[PDB]
């Protein structure tokens, strides 16, 4: 199929990026640079990762190698919940784009639809261990954001983990400017996201799913745990087609009109997930994958349940 989406900006995107999260500041350049020279062009990043520098160094590299040119690429990066006020959003992309060395994002989402108190902690803490809230609300963090595009910073603007009521309320915002371009969220065989990728898809918002392969590095796995990449069920479609099963959950997304956006930092892994584009899944091969769905969340964090933004406690 064709390589990037239309997104509502007149943009388009890669459907296959690199993603960054854990990806060690000593290894995460060479990652890059590999995965550009195998063909990516997407790269999913955020200041949180605490790893923008080094990502930053490797697109440079490659940039002044002549590798590729700076609108080849497309570049995402997400502001974090302690930036959420409206008078930080702008600072907080600014370093964003200090670190990765660029002039401009090509998308910046909104990490998590619920603001912390601002600081120098990534998750502040009250005595019992609840995130402390900040009282701005996402609206208010939306004007911002379209003010990011308005000055030429980014060059469009989405969200990430938002449910279907609270993207519901961004596209009811009193004087929205700019439509959100992209949710992305966590879809996989264990979390299917049907209903809500169904309602992104309706309003011309773009779906992308991370943790495609399940995050089997999450620092929070526990030994018995699911692990998709084990599955014998999904050994065996792949078996089938000739491919591994880390093929196959690339492809899954894929077919049913998401950017998929798997990390890794070795460099066989990188080069082998950038081969999905030679095969075909069938349509009971899909619907087979889809039945395998058991509302399993990689991402999802206790002491911020009690957020009143925290989106998880809504079907979807
Ligand atoms: N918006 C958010 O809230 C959100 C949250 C979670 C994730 N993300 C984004 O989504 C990206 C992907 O999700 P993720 O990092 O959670 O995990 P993932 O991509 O589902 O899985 C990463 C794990 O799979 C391993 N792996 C990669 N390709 C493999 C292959 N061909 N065969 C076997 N193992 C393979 C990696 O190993 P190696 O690295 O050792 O090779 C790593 O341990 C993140 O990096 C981040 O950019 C965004
Ligand atoms: O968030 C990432 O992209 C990948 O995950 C993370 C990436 C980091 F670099 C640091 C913490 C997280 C965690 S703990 N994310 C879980 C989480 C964070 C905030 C809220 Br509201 C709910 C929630 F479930």
């Amino acid at each position: 199929m064709a390589s990037r989406l239309l997104l509502n900006n007149g943009a388009k995107m890669p459907i296959l990026g690199l993603g960054t999260w854990k990806s060690p500041p000593g290894q995460v350049t060479e990652a890059v640079k590999v995965a550009i020279d195998v063909g990516y062009r997407h790269i999913d990043c955020a200041h949180v990762y605490q790893n923008e520098n080094e990502v930053g160094v490797a697109i440079q590299e490659k940039l002044r190698e002549q590798v590729v040119k700076r609108e080849e690429l497309f570049i995402v990066s997400k502001l974090w919940c302690t930036y959420h006020e409206k008078g930080l959003v702008k600072g907080a992309c600014q370093k964003t784009l200090s670190d990765l060395k660029l002039d401009y994002l090509d998308l910046y989402l909104i990490h998590w639809p619920t603001g912390f108190k601002p600081g120098k902690e990534f998750f502040p803490l009250d005595e019992s261990g609840n995130v402390v809230p900040s009282d701005t609300n996402i609206l208010d963090t939306w004007a911002a954001m379209e003010e990011l595009v308005d000055e030429g910073l980014v060059k469009a603007i989405g969200i990430s983990n938002f449910n279907h009521l609270q993207v519901e309320m961004i596209l009811n915002k009193p004087g929205l400017k700019y439509k959100p371009a992209v949710n992305q969220i966590e879809c996989h065989p264990y979390l299917t996201q049907e209903k809500l990728i169904q309602y992104c898809q309706s309003k011309g918002i773009v779906v992308t799913a991370y943790s495609p392969l399940g995050s089997p590095d999450r620092p929070w796995a526990k030994p018995e745990d699911p692990s998709l990449l084990e599955d014998p069920r999904i050994k065996a479609i792949a078996a089938k087609h000739n491919k591994t099963t880390a093929q196959v959950l690339i492809r899954f997304p894929m077919q049913r009109n998401l950017v998929v956006i798997p990390k890794s930092v070795t460099p066989e892994r990188i080069a082998e997930n950038f081969k999905v584009f030679d095969f075909e899944l069938s349509s009971q091969d899909m619907t087979t994958l889809l039945s395998y769905n058991r509302n399993w969340r990689v991402c999802a964090l206790l002491s911020c349940t009690s957020h009143k933004d925290y989106p998880f406690h809504e079907e979807f």
